[PDB]
């Protein structure tokens, strides 16, 4: 299987299993990722997903051999796996080695990035006379300073993970080989919080980028009201009062 | 009094005076803050305000006890004091200790933040099954890198002031206990500049976020014309020519 | 000549030649810059431009003496040289010494900034009772953290290049006196990539700021299709396959 899926408590671990091809995205991998996100969002037993690449490399981008023969790597309505339709639940990318071109675009479509100190990002498409069309040009300038995003886009240069951490692209710098365990620790903190409040918090942040300051509080209030009337909200207050862990139901 | 107000030259010092409750915002504090901003903006003898919390702690958020009994902490049209209606004159937050939840949202509604090296920010609402609705989810992603804002929102973790300074959230790192004096020095630099030009500069920056590149220069020009025809503009030129301090009138 | 223009391979070097006036922009310099950009964009033999100031100083802003006598420094439809109409090809600013007021606004209207370790930026207009109207208030908050942009705007303080590099404003920190050579190295990396893909990458990044997430991929696709059907795209693939340098034609 070109994409491996493992359930661990409330956490879905998604592993691109194409290491001899540096985990490049073909049609198989693209469909596997989309299915994995449909599983994450559709299963009430899951809170967070982690995306990683096996064997020490995250993702070299779209498979060039598969692009050559004309495979349908881009699935209409999802893009490269999920670049044009990110999941509603939180997604963490855990990055070893190279995440280049489509690979950096997979990481950008996640919410959070955990990267080994020796890993690298980049969008080298222009070096081949191409353009990064998986959302890298639309998200990188919103994730790191605009001029740096512009530089990486125009040169195709690598962005080493230490610099990406300094620029705010990488949330956690991990020791080489341990990115996945650092992402699990981050995912376990997110799963310990209120499922409805977590999904509503991300929804407000992502959908507010297409809102207007005119109407930002009004729009946000519609998302807030179901969380504040939720059973979990009452359980949260009782558990904090009794100095114990809350037992979420997702209602 | 739950909010203390002091006039020092052209600077208004606003102190939340509820230290045994960690300066949490009840109805009293919320109304006091709104009044303080109305005083700042309405008094021609004032240029800048500083918001701080007494006793070594900025603000623990909305008072939970007051939220429990149903106090009207949120005043319609202002939010938590002023989160939904920031003042037109510059506001500096000086942060000792913890600024959490609503407290971080008060700081975000200011223009500038001075923070002690040992202070911390955070929005831990999701840990209780709630969501930060005082503007934290709408401003933090515009103040620090998007992924970091997302991480703090999803985990509820603390953001230590040193990191917040590295991320651009904190303007000045102060020695512990001295945040207020560092904020005064920053406020005194702002008050030395042209009052109309200062108020117009902030107005252009804040209102440009809801403008369109199509019409950005046109909109900005309408704000520029009164400042450039102002008496202060002529006084600014004369004083620089004569190598002396300008005497602003605010006209 | 108050603006010097030199062609070196595919790189246009634009030097403000007014060093006794600290390279301040008068009507002459403003028209020279606009002409230089028309040359860059109109000549198919050029890929990238560098803007610098001769003698160790980038640009002190608009010439005050020329503003005093009423020269038309701002040319309608271009602003200060090009602040209101940046070129379509990539522009790099190489900064020695001071880049203040209009000077920082010239640098902001570029795509990339190379700055000597001992150089400084700033917008001190408010210190004279004026406002920075050359785009500094509209671009700085999109280039460095919002609160820092706000601080520099309200105080007029200098932003030293080392800090500007930490904040993401400066792409490359250069040794003092060597900014121009560092900018050439950066320009040479950009010129080695596909001309159409480079111009299309910048166009997507700049025009996406005025797009909506609703329609962002649709808008981007219209720019992508000519690059992907281009002769250069095929040459890029052949050259990478044969492990040799691609010979771009710009078609």
């Amino acid at each position: 299987p070109e994409v491996l899926v493992e359930q661990r408590d409330r956490i879905l671990i998604i592993t691109i299993n194409r290491p001899k091809a540096k985990n490049a995205v073909n049609a198989a991998v693209s469909r596997g990722l989309a299915d994995a996100m449909d599983q994450l969002d559709g299963d009430a037993g899951l809170s967070v997903a982690i995306l990683t690449g096996g064997g020490g490399s995250f993702c070299a981008g779209m498979d060039l051999k598969a692009f050559a023969r004309g495979e349908n790597v881009v699935v209409e309505g999802r893009g490269l796996g999920f670049t044009e339709r990110p999941p509603t639940k939180p997604l963490i990318a855990a990055v070893e080695g190279y995440a280049l071109a489509g690979g950096t675009e997979l990481a950008l479509a996640a919410d959070l990035i955990v990267a080994a100190r020796d890993s690298a990002f980049g969008i080298p498409e222009v070096k081949r006379g191409l353009v990064a069309g998986g959302g890298g040009l639309l998200r990188l300038p919103e994730r790191i300073p605009y001029a740096i995003a512009m530089e990486l886009a125009l040169t195709g240069d690598n962005l080493p993970a230490e610099r990406a951490h300094e620029l705010g692209l990488v949330n956690v710098l991990a020791e080489p080989g341990t990115a996945l365990d650092a992402a699990i620790a981050l995912a376990e903190k997110i799963t310990a919080n209120g499922p409805l409040a977590v999904v509503a918090t991300k929804r407000i942040i992502t959908e507010s980028r297409g809102w207007s300051p005119d109407t930002m509080f009004a729009e946000q209030m519609k998302i807030l009201v179901p969380v504040f009337t939720s059973n979990d909200a009452k359980e949260g207050a009782i558990a904090f009062a009794e100095r114990r862990r809350p037992r979420w139901t997702g209602t």
